[PDB]
């Protein structure tokens, strides 16, 4: 409701911007500040217009030049900024599943937080780019109840609109309560059904009703009654249903708090949310953690990487 930090620029001149970028890179060394000064002050759509103008008017490829001139985390953020929105998510999902390891955290983050419509575009573009089914790769790289949550999210079939069937709210809450009170293991299918099928308004009512009948928040019961990546997936859905900006604020906190930094998560969240809800993220971060997002980034990063992340954040002195 406050929205993004990065906006479309006024006075946008793609041919000038292309020349600025060329001048920043031509010759020994690089003017990284000049690169930030353009790209962090244009939206993703405008950055694509710059790519086109750079090819047409400089006779070179902008992404290729950026990759040649930049390195490390700064390169990763800049090239991420230059990637069309859908394709960036596609590429992050592919990276999460490629080869031996599986980045379950990334799969959860994207699939829980994106809308069905966004996930349709992701699914189709993944197929077109790689000639692999996103669903098939999920089913190859994850298993059991966690897999079922990711498959459901990947299919985009959740109920929509805000219809309030209060009897079904009451039955859902009661079902979730009884699913936790079973003697020999939680009925995890009830959690899957309710949290993957029902509309948002419905779920917000279920959360409040569950608290009324159990005296526990649904997150408390998820934590005590489930485990592993399935637990994490359920919690992400709950958090996203309550407030997506708060979900992202927590991801940013966790990426930076204590020793070192989860740069892959910090980068993906800052790049993906800068134009959507970064101002809301900042507000929720401050409420949750009693410190500014800006100050966290400034204390955890350095160099040109810090500079660009602080423009994406906005703020603060
Ligand atoms: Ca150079
Ligand atoms: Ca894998
Ligand atoms: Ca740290």
């Amino acid at each position: 409701t406050k929205g993004g930090t990065v906006k479309a620029a006024s006075g946008f001149n793609a041919m000038e911007d292309a020349q600025t970028l060329r001048k920043a890179m031509k010759g020994l060394g690089t003017d990284e500040d000049a690169i930030i000064s353009v790209l962090a002050y244009r939206n993703t759509a405008q950055r694509q217009e710059i790519r086109t103008a750079y090819k047409s008017t400089i006779g070179r490829d902008l992404i290729d030049d950026l990759k040649s001139e930049l390195s490390g985390n700064f390169e990763q953020v800049i090239v991420g900024m230059m990637t069309p929105t859908v394709l960036y998510d596609v590429q992050e999902l592919r990276r999460a599943m490629k080869g031996a390891g599986t980045d379950e955290g990334c799969l959860i983050e994207i699939l829980a937080s994106r809308t069905p419509e966004e996930i349709r575009r992701i699914s189709q573009t993944y197929q077109q780019q790689y000639g692999r089914s996103l669903e098939d790769d999920i089913r190859s790289d994850t298993s059991f109840m966690f897999q079922r949550v990711l498959v459901s999210l990947s299919a985009g079939g959740r109920d929509e609109g805000n219809y309030l069937d209060d009897a079904l709210v009451r039955q859902d809450a009661q079902d979730l309560y009884e699913a936790g009170e079973k003697k020999w293991g939680t009925d995890e299918v009830k959690f899957l059904t309710v949290l993957c099928s029902r509309n948002r308004n419905h779920l917000l009512h279920v959360f409040d009703e569950y608290k009324r009948i159990s005296q526990k928040d649904i997150e408390q019961s998820i934590k005590s009654e489930t485990s592993g990546s399935f637990e994490d997936a359920l919690l992400a859905i709950v958090k996203c249903m309550r407030n997506k900006s708060a979900y992202f604020a927590e991801k940013l906190y966790k990426s930076m708090k204590g020793l070192g930094t989860d740069d892959n998560t910090l980068i993906r969240v800052m790049v993906s949310r800068a134009e959507i809800d970064m101002l809301d993220i900042r507000a929720h971060f401050k409420r949750l953690y009693g410190k500014s997002l800006y100050s966290f980034i400034k204390g955890d990063t350095s160099g040109d990487y810090r500079k660009v992340l602080l423009v994406l954040c906005g703020g603060d002195d």
